[PDB]
């Protein structure tokens, strides 16, 4: 079965924003799934260090980072922490709400797109890049969930049927056509050196 | 009663390292730990979602930044997660072992002290600034502990019958002689404004 939901107005406006404005900068889309993949790990590590049994999903790690030119698509896989049915349906919203309202004042204040790291809603720049974001996730505590959305002021979420993932994030950037540099191998390593360098956790870039 | 115990070798030498290189730009420190307290509220803010019981210690999400000339000291107070006893003897020392080893290597290869907190090692460049840095702090499932070091190898912690905090961490800075230019309203108020601009937090700069 297929839930369909609303974003809240302020998260739509937000994704409004990001694909109409002129920006010529999107490159900063990749650095923010990362960043956001290495705060993922950075939980589970902590939560491991109480309960050793956190970990029987996977040992690992690692952040891996997988272009496919035959379906136009770049996916950043991490086994980070996972999310939760209620973090894509609520939390993740909720958190959302407050980190886009400091964002638009900063940005009618002479702030950049580029600075949307800092208001914890950089995963919104993957739309710089892709016409559709699918996003497949499992936590510890919950089953593997599909999320997906094409902007448009509404989101899917499933339960994922797909291969499992034992524990954590795979976010799947559907590339808009004129954006598929994003797929090329000298693209990516430029990109993961110039922003992503000092990234506590090994980044392995597949090759086609 | 109170407590001694020996950082682990590779804490102490980054310690050390912190404490003798020749570096001028100290005022980093203070960018760090408000990071560090921003993290910290994320977290029992995240958390407060799905058990909203978390905020019963107190409901207000907000950094102090206190000077006082008569004892030397600037304290950097957040109402965040804080820390268990666990987390200051063991979990913060772990995590702290490998950030430390990346943050070596990135200095050998030419990387800076102001990428510190690229490695989740920011808190130590409070020595930098510090002859001794004491941190209050207080998790919900556990009592409040001070925890202080003046470096040399090793930290104390104890049981704090102090004034009760409610829940959080509070940083006290035990200013070296020639740093008290960082008890002074405007040189704060110049480093809050360069580095920490978009904090999701209300920071009140407390005067003398
Ligand atoms: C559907 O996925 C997300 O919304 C997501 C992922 C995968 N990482 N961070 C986020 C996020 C959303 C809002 C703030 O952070
Ligand atoms: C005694 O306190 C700490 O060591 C501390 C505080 C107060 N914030 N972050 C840290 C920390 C230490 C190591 C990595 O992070």
């Amino acid at each position: 079965e297929v839930e369909t939901f609303a974003f809240q107005a302020e998260i739509a406006q937000l994704m409004s924003l990001i694909i109409n404005t002129f920006y010529s900068n999107k490159e900063i889309f990749l650095r923010e799934l990362i960043s956001n993949s290495s705060d993922a790990l950075d939980k589970i590590r902590y939560e491991s260090l109480t309960d050793p049994s956190k970990l029987d999903s996977g040992k690992e790690l690692h952040i891996n980072l997988i272009p496919n030119k035959q379906d136009r698509t770049l996916t950043i896989v991490d086994t980070g922490i996972g999310m939760t049915k209620a973090d894509l349906i609520n939390n993740l919203g909720t958190i959302a709400k407050s980190g886009t309202k400091a964002f638009m004042e900063a940005l009618q204040a002479g702030a950049d797109i580029s600075m949307i790291g800092q208001f914890g809603v950089g995963f919104y720049s993957a739309y710089l890049v892709a016409e559709k974001v699918t996003v497949i996730t499992k936590h510890n505590d919950d089953e593997q969930y599909a999320w997906e959305s094409s902007a448009g002021g509404s989101f899917t979420v499933r339960t994922d049927t797909g291969e499992p993932m034992g524990r954590g994030t795979k976010v799947i950037l559907h590339l808009k056509e004129d954006q598929t540099e994003y797929l090329e191998e000298r693209r990516i390593k430029e990109i993961v050196k110039k922003h992503s360098q000092f990234i506590g956790y090994p980044i392995t870039l597949f090759v086609e």
